[PDB]
């Protein structure tokens, strides 16, 4: 069996990419689910909730400002599948946002897509480390396409067998990714026009 | 003795199935109960408190989602029956998700159904390891059928003995389990008439 | 001297059963108090303090449920008398359920009855290792009663001349062994009258 | 030199009595300081820190249930002084709580005293072993008085020589302890007032 | 070469007293560092580990009392210098003690002083044994001054020819030892000020 | 072979010196590996993993301090090349600590360095014994420097034929040491600069 899906389209789930012990790089699929709060709460737990709830209230500065939805009434549940010891994900993960954001919208995710990336609250990518092991991952789950922040594309230090058995995609901010893996349809093209004045 | 119940219906209580070491399956009984909170609290103590924290977590986002209980303002007790060393649990597992949904609702659980399964926060069950010992185990008990996520199917490896000792229920989502184990009646038709969105 | 007292009746205190090594059972006097919490604890030290913080969790679903006490805003002391070396308790033991409530409630405990099982986070009372030799214990300690699980009435191996030193009473619900130890009166009555849903 | 004081009055200090080997008894005094925790903290280091914690928590419940002194929000210390291999100490030694209420309430210990016993989380003194060995090290060391659990008194076998080089003192409760130990004044008399709910 | 300083004044370090064997006195050079801890620790490693760990809590009671110094949030390193096979040190030591103060105050220690006597939790210096066979050691070593527990002046058994190559100067309490050891300054005057409730 | 490099830079290994029998002197390479944690541990086996264990907790003093490092989270991993009988190392060798920062700053140390030393918890160099014999040792390996403690500079005995086989270099500080085994670079300064208020 396998813990990620690897192909179609899925609400709220993303395969994001982390690094264990020092290198070793693994898929890390994020699961998100939002409800009605009946003042919302992050809901997260395990090693990786502290990661969970920065990335939840970075994109909910985003998702506020660009889209109005009231996420401070939502509640937000943050799922990592596979416990692994000693992961380390990238800090306000752009996984984690994007399955918030597919989740709140009921868009679906490319599963064949990996990203890995640091959202900011202004809505830029920020680049992470580990990108080599982690698209070697990637390569090694038979994803097709890995999304990484710009500032990384020197940091991919692949092989010469490795290039390209993965197409590579930098980005620089949130509404890239959202082109990238959102299934495209009239609510991605309505989600799109309301980050217009992010790219401004 | 035994510390599980093989035949009937009880209200609360689910035989889930684990590992000890390696491949040494065993059933593992959970018992839940439900109070008001007098900002509700998970409460589990021991080794396995964390699987069960999570297993919660992803129910409650289903409970709030789709039947509209208010579980932030419960408190959630789970209880493991037989405390063993090493035991590792299937996170988020899908036995402690029903054991709470059946405190919760009042509606007993067949004791004669063992299951093993991931929760997601989506209502998904998902893949898990060690299916083959956890079926040996629920044989052992004398159990009459267990459940198992769909992708597990292939990695049931019997024998040609116990190929059929029991009934095995491939799932993929969790309205799929509580229609094999809830016990019939109004309050079941009621309950799985909300789920009728998850299956769409 | 002796650990345990043997006749009379006092509040908090419950005379368990436990085994040591294998199969040498020993009267295991337990003490419990409840003071207001000044997000209330559990407070036990030692070997035995995990069986500890399991039954006093168990039980706290019991009395919240039922009688409405508000035990999460209080703090419980549990103590076992006699500090023994690998003394094995019943998980969540019937002994500190019955200490904890008799310390809430302030109705005294029958000194003269020993008991040992497995309180389930419903009320039940579940089966338990070691019966045989834990009888024994309480006849050597000169008790005029042990209180055991219904399961485990098979499980009696008594000798021919030690049935009937000793009476023996069964049981399947937390409310029997209340019934059974708590000194008679109007406090006893009203906390009774509080279980009878618990019968129902 | 000597490892105790045998005269007069301290804060924080106690004479406890202990058993090394089977049967050689000693005078093992005890010294507590409670500070603010600037979640408190129970120190002690070595050999008796689980008979100093479990010590510490039970005189804690009396503490708070009776005086109402904040004791979870206070650092609590305890030395042993002498430090001898092994050393048995009586669980839950009164003479590590009598220090500990000594300390907090800034009342002297009376010196001439040596004392021995379990207390109970409801605030008794229960019995203990070697009693007659640690009376005997009391009269070497040179003391006036011993307090021992009333249980206890049949326990002394003294010779016909050394009774009575020294007053032994009986105990039932914790109350008692404090009334022949704690310097005579107006905090004494304030705290046996808090007392008096003990003693009914 | 020499593994102690007998001259001048440093921080962090003391020259501290202790026996091997039986009576054989040597010089046991402590040097404590404090670092933030980044829940803090006592790290101490080899055979006098266990009373480094005893005199840095006790000396914490007295930080925490009187200074108001949050140690339990800093990690404090204790090292003995030169590795002696059956030493034995005395009991939470005072030159342990004031080597932690030193090192959290940054005030330079008297090197020409040599100490020995052991810390209680009120900041007491209690007694201890080989007080002759330290101060010939540290008249061996070529020291100024020796600080002695008061209780132990009748037991310095010097010779006629030795009284007095050093200053002998015996405490009751921390505060003397500071006073006798501590570089003059601001910085002492400040610290000796916090102190004036001990010697009260 | 050798068991020695004794040219070039390498991450993580250092050329220690230390002393078999009473004067044998004999290079003693160290190697050192950091990884993450996964509460770290100091990993070390065989006779000389004391004087490992004491290296790293010293160093590891420093390393907070001055650089703020995380080093309680991270596994050390100790190795001495050549296992010899009745090695005698330096207590806190400096060998160890110069490895283990290499290690984490990622900066090669000079093989064609050997050094000898006591790392003291404040970050100085103490003087040790063997001096000559360990100097002798790196002259029969064909190192071309020596670092020593100050202190120890009266205590090469070389010979009128060895003076100057090798460059002796003096150090009281391990900022010094560094500063002379470290490659030249923009790690090395970086790391020096944290030094700064250790030169102070």
């Amino acid at each position: 069996y396998k813990l990620f899906i690897t192909e179609g389209y899925e609400v709220g789930r993303v395969n994001g990419l982390a690094v264990i012990g020092e290198s070793a790089g693994i898929v890390l699929p994020i699961i998100a689910e939002v409800t009605p709060s009946m003042e919302g709460r992050v809901i997260a737990t395990g090693r990786l909730q502290e990661i969970a709830r920065e990335a939840v209230m970075n994109v909910s500065a985003i998702i506020k400002k660009y889209t109005g939805r009231d996420i401070s009434n939502m509640d937000v549940h943050i799922q990592f599948v596979g416990t692994y010891e000693g992961v380390e994900g990238a800090s306000a993960s752009i996984s984690i946002a994007t399955a918030v954001i597919s989740a709140i919208e009921g868009i679906p995710v490319d599963q064949s897509v990996a990203m890995t990336g640091s959202l900011s609250v202004k809505g830029e990518v920020l680049p992470v480390g580990g990108v080599t092991q982690k698209i070697e991952a990637a390569i090694q789950a038979g994803l097709k396409k890995v999304i990484i922040p710009k500032d990384n594309i020197d940091d991919v230090l692949l092989d010469a067998e490795h290039e390209g058995k993965i197409e590579v995609i930098p980005v620089s901010r949130i509404n890239e990714v959202l082109e990238h893996v959102l299934e495209d349809g009239k609510k991605k093209n309505r989600l799109m026009s309301k980050f217009k004045e992010l790219e401004l």
